[PDB]
């Protein structure tokens, strides 16, 4: 039980982070040219939240795979010095940081 509890804590702290604005909702491919073609498996914090409330995470590690997917997609699509990229680096470092001081 404590596994998914810590997932709730981490996901809530990510949802409310100052750098979280790019990842709160699915990327709108109609508005981001090329995103559909470049990113095979989109992921975002609201999709993770919907899946977590609905109970659809078996382990803490599937959760961590979805978070890492958020940041891998970010680095794949955005230059490291773009605004979304800078936000994504702050969020990724925050996630690995929080994740490790649990497990
Ligand atoms: C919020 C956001 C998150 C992103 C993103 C772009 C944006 S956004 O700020 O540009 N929103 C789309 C948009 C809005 C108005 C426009 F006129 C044009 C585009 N990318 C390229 C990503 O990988 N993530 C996660």
């Amino acid at each position: 039980h404590s596994d998914l509890t810590f997932c709730e804590i981490i996901l809530m702290e990510m949802e409310s982070h100052d750098a979280a604005w790019p990842f709160l909702e699915p990327v709108n491919p109609r508005l981001v040219s090329g995103y559909r073609r470049i990113i095979k498996n989109p992921m975002d914090f609201s999709t993770m939240r919907e899946r977590l409330l609905r109970g659809g995470y078996t382990s803490s590690e599937e959760f961590a795979a979805d978070a890492l997917l958020v940041f891998d997609n970010c680095q794949t699509f955005n230059e490291d010095d773009s605004e979304v990229g800078k936000a994504g680096h702050i969020m990724r470092r925050f996630f690995e940081s929080r994740w490790e001081e649990f497990y």
